[PDB]
Formats: structure tokens, C-alpha cells, sequence
DNA sequence: CTGGGGTCCT
DNA sequence: AGGACCC
């Protein structure tokens, strides 16, 4: 009952692709801006000093050579994505999507059928393809050796598909759980894989050094842990489960004490198609409602041609706003008879819609510096 | 000088 | 609606 997961992400995905629509960008320090931030940097650019999600003014005073290229519309970046989604669907159809850039893929089956396909002259030249975490021997006697093994081999052709077929590199880790194989990916940076074999799961999980590390402890449950002196991954695996779970719920308790000795029993799960569409846009000041309702109209002109090339009709519209010096949301069911006109001036509805969602929040009898639009209720 | 997105749970 | 998490 042993899974073989795979875990892929892309080298600095952005800057990748702005690398391939130019590439005269390919040989300079490349960084991605959107807004005052360097989203992202190419190696380049990296080996100078920048980092990602670096100030502008820092990145460019760490490297004032630095080439910036504007990447606030995630098009390009979002088309791409789906691409790499799609592409390794074809492996395994159950493909779980984190961010634009990492996918999951349950290898389990494909696995167990390779090797019933193999006989046994054949299953001692069985061999790791990439790295093997912690220079850890393989013992070809052990079954859950060589399963994670094919699943190395699978990723490989994972990744030079993805080169070959959309010209992207990125890294892959292989294990037997979600938390583990994303832990491993990582290790080695960048267009590179790494295995891990059961007897280092420990190592891996002990070369952490906050807990903040570790996917699902964010920076609120981050703070909350260091409030109660546990700071290393040993000191939340010791920890009492039951002061924990007085101070997080069962829930959180439960599963990040259960994270923190490398368990996740958490299933691959089918992303599919989006189950929302939205776009946001941020700015110094926001002081009129015509302001406003020019920005809105910029947003829901993209929006409505995403949704109309994805086929399906949002059955329910949100208005997000930040005020001055916390975010606030009014969301709403779209009119039927707009819903089926999808695909007339549904423009002048909708902005009627939105306008009032935002007079509900903002009193034009301001300073606001976000607005933000989603489509969600996908059908 | 801190973006532009997504998921699910309460 | 808001909040936690992810990139
Ligand atoms: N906070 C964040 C994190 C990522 N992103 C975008 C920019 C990144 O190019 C892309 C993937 O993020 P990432 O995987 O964390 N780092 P990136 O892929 O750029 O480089 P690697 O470290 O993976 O080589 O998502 C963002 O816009 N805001
Ligand atoms: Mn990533
Ligand atoms: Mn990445």
C-alpha cells in the first residue's frame, strides 16, 4: 500500500517563458516585475545576488545590470501551465495542480504495471535515473527500492518530454507520499531529480530548519508554534499532541504533527479545469469612483474573454477590495439571462453588478489600493 | 517599494 | 464573507 508519487517544478517558470519569447534574454541577468517586486529571475541573474520576490530597488542594487521584463499579465504563464497540466495527464490522467508551476502525479499503477511487463533477468538492471537522496544504497531485494525507482525513470521521460515538447525544464522528486516527494524535489536545482528511498525519509525531514519549511504550516500556524518554543521539526514531532491541539484544533494539530514525522496520507487529487477566473490590479491610490469603475471595466474585459474561451459560464461574480493603511470581498449570483448571453453588451450589465457590489463596500459620500474581480461557481 | 494569481475550510 | 494555506 506503498504509493509512488512524483512532484514537478518548473525553473523560475516566468522568467523561463520570457526567456523563450525572447531569446535575447537568454545570456543577460533576467528579472520579472510586477509592480515594485521581482517575482522571479533566471539563473543568471541569480548567481548575481537576486533572489525572488526581491524589491526592485534591491535587486537593483544587487545588480544594476539587471534586464527587468513587465510580467503583471500571467497569459503566457497561464497558457504554458495548462500545457505542462495536460502533457503530464497523458502519463497518469490524475494530475493535482499547485500554483502555475508544480504538479503531482500518482505513479502508483503505472509503476506496478512496468514491472509486471518486466522478467527477472531484466529486474536486476533496474536503475535510478538522476539523484538518489543522500548517496543512499539501493537494494534491489527491496520492492519499495525498486517501485520508486521506475518512478525515477518515469519522471526522467517526464521531464524531457516536457523539454522536448514545450521546451521547459524543471525539477522532479519521487516517493511514496505528496509532502515527501515535494521535500525532495527541491534538492537538487535546477533541471535536475532526486529520489528518495524510505530509510532517509528522516534525514530529509530533519534537514529542515524551521517548520515553516514544511508545506501546510504557513505564517500564521509558524507563529503560533514558535509562541510555544517549538522551533525545530524534532521539537514539533516531541511535542505534546495535546497542548497542540488545545492551541491549533484537532485538525491542524493532528495533521501538522503527523507532517512533521514525514506522514501524509493525503490522496493525488484531479485539478481539472480552474474552478475560478479572476484578476487583480494594485496601485499607490484609489480616490474615484469613476477611477474605479475604469479599472473594474479593465478587469472584466479580460475576464470575459477568458471565460468565453473556456466554454464553461460562471454562476456567481465577487468584488474584492483592500482599504488604506485587511482585504473585503461582496460577492453575488450572476443574472441567468446574462449567464446564457455569455459567448450582447454584457459589459453594461455587468458593471452595473460590480458597481453596486462596490458602493456596498467603499461610501462615495476614499484611498483604496487593490481591486480585484473573480469568476467562480464554474459550470 | 509587497504581485498576481489559485485551493479549500469556517 | 472571511481566513488559512499554496505558488
Ligand atoms: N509568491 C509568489 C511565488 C511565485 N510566483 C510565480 C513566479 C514564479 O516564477 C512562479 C513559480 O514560483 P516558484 O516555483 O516559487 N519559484 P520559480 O519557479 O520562479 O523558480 P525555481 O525556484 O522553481 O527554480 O510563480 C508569484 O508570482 N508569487
Ligand atoms: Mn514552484
Ligand atoms: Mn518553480
Amino acid at each position: 500500500s506503498s504509493r509512488v508519487i512524483v512532484h514537478v517544478d518548473l525553473d523560475c517558470f516566468y522568467a523561463q517563458v520570457e526567456m523563450i519569447s525572447n531569446p535575447e534574454l537568454k545570456d543577460k541577468p533576467l528579472g520579472v516585475q510586477q509592480k515594485y517586486l521581482v517575482v522571479t529571475c533566471n539563473y543568471e541573474a541569480g548567481k548575481l545576488g537576486v533572489k525572488k520576490l526581491m524589491n526592485v530597488r534591491d535587486a537593483k542594487e544587487k545588480c544594476p545590470q539587471l534586464v527587468l521584463v513587465n510580467g503583471e499579465d500571467l497569459t503566457r504563464y497561464r497558457e504554458m501551465s495548462y500545457k505542462v497540466t495536460e502533457l503530464l495527464e497523458e502519463f497518469s490522467p490524475v494530475v493535482e495542480r499547485l500554483g502555475f508551476d508544480e504538479n503531482f502525479v500518482d505513479l502508483t499503477e503505472m509503476v506496478e504495471k512496468r514491472l509486471q511487463q518486466l522478467q527477472s533477468d531484466e529486474l536486476s538492471a533496474v536503475t535510478v535515473s538522476g539523484h538518489v537522496y543522500n548517496n543512499q544504497s539501493i537494494n534491489l531485494l527491496d520492492v519499495l527500492h525498486i517501485r520508486l525507482l521506475v518512478g525515477s525513470q518515469i519522471a526522467a521521460e517526464m521531464r524531457e518530454a516536457m523539454y522536448n515538447q514545450l521546451g521547459l525544464t524543471g525539477c522532479a522528486g519521487v516517493a511514496s507520499n505528496k509532502l515527501l516527494a515535494k521535500l525532495v524535489s527541491g534538492v537538487f536545482k535546477p533541471n535536475q531529480q532526486t529520489v528518495l528511498l524510505p530509510e532517509s525519509c528522516q534525514h530529509l525531514i530533519h534537514s529542515l530548519n524551521h517548520i515553516k519549511e514544511i508545506p501546510g504550516i504557513g505564517y500564521k500556524t509558524a507563529k503560533c508554534l514558535e509562541a510555544l518554543g517549538i522551533n525545530s521539526v524534532r521539537d514539533l514531532q516531541t511535542f505534546s499532541p495535546k497542548i497542540l491541539e488545545k492551541e491549533l484544533g484537532i485538525s491542524v494539530a493532528q495533521r501538522i504533527q503527523k507532517l512533521s514525522f514525514g506522514e501524509d496520507n493525503s490522496p493525488v487529487i484531479l485539478s481539472g479545469p480552474p474552478q475560478s477566473f479572476s484578476e487583480e490590479d494594485s496601485f499607490k491610490k484609489c480616490s474615484s469612483e469613476v477611477e474605479a469603475k475604469n479599472k473594474i471595466e479593465e478587469l472584466l474585459a479580460s475576464l470575459l474573454n477568458r471565460v468565453c474561451q473556456d466554454g464553461r459560464k460562471p454562476h456567481t461574480v465577487r468584488l474584492i477590495i483592500r482599504r488604506y493603511s485587511g482585504r473585503e470581498s461582496r460577492q453575488c449570483p450572476i443574472p441567468s439571462h446574462v449567464i446564457q448571453k455569455l459567448g450582447y453588451d454584457v459589459m453594461t450589465p455587468m458593471v452595473d453588478i460590480l458597481m453596486k457590489l462596490f458602493r456596498n463596500m467603499v461610501n462615495v459620500k476614499f484611498h483604496l489600493t487593490l481591486l480585484s474581480v473573480c469568476f467562480c461557481n464554474l459550470k
